[PDB]
């Protein structure tokens, strides 16, 4: 996952849409 989409509640792929 490039910037803006980070790791969040156990380390995993987050969402954004821009």
């Amino acid at each position: 996952c490039p910037e803006g989409y980070i790791l969040d509640d156990g380390f995993i792929c987050t969402d954004i849409d821009e």
